[PDB]
């Protein structure tokens, strides 16, 4: 149900290292008020973990070993509803009061995802990027982040790959294991000079990073420019918070 998974485990336990493991022992420790538990008790990465039986943990963890185990199960589970989310919103002069907008549909969308391993962060660019919210799972600290996004005065021009490169850092940040990283972009198509062709050279960044870009049309969005910045014409959509909460 929920787990306060702490940060350099947030990954999926088969993508971790045997520090990690030990990290692990050493967060259940006292998460859980366990026992004194030996660093040495599994000297091995996450893949190995994983191949032990229950009958295992209680061998090498004869006071707890049991717990470690059942706890290791729900993690998996949290690690299957994890999901990082960014959602990549413009306040150039172009969206101008349609602001409203783009603050109703990230409020909206936050209020669904209220899992503890779903993670957001909210990136706001215009003539500069600023990532108003960093990547985190603090319901305050996300709704601190809300109440910043009305903050914001639509002033600048449209720059959506120094936007979506403050994304991809913090997808490389969490690695390419952190498949489960989404891009969540509002903004209206209307880019000008070679913003076309960086907005399109970043969006495949976010692709070789393993992460899915989700385009969402404000007011009048060109088309044919979303769908090159998403992956296909499917991920662009103007209802709509049900279809980026089904996808
Ligand atoms: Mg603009």
């Amino acid at each position: 149900g929920s787990i306060a998974l702490p940060a350099h485990l947030r990954l999926q336990p088969i993508y971790w290292s045997r520090d990690d493991v030990a990290q692990w022992l050493k967060w259940a420790e006292n998460e859980f008020s366990l026992r004194p538990i030996d660093s040495n008790t599994f000297e091995m990465n996450g893949k190995a973990l994983l191949l032990l039986t229950k009958e295992d943990f209680r061998y090498r963890s004869p006071h707890s070993g049991d717990e470690l185990y059942e706890l290791l199960q729900h993690i998996l589970a949290q690690a299957r509803a994890a999901f990082d989310l960014y959602f990549v919103l413009d306040k150039s002069g172009s969206v101008a009061n349609n602001w409203i907008e783009i603050y109703n549909f990230v409020q909206q969308l936050a209020e669904r995802f209220v899992s503890p391993e779903m993670r957001l962060s909210f990136i706001v660019f215009s003539s500069q990027a600023t990532i108003i919210l960093p990547l985190t799972g603090d319901r305050g600290k996300i709704s601190k982040g809300l109440e910043d996004l009305k903050r914001v005065s639509p002033v600048g021009e449209t720059y959506i790959h120094e936007g979506l490169k403050l994304a991809n850092e913090q997808i490389q940040k969490a690695g390419g294991l952190k498949t489960s990283s989404i891009i969540i972009a509002l903004t209206d198509g209307k880019l000008d000079g070679l913003v076309p062709s960086y907005a399109e050279k970043e969006a495949k960044i976010s692709r070789s990073l393993g992460a899915s870009v989700y385009a969402v049309g404000v007011l009048d969005f060109e088309q044919a420019q979303l769908e090159r910045i998403a992956d296909s014409k499917e991920q662009v959509f103007p209802g709509f918070q049900a279809l980026k909460g089904i996808i």
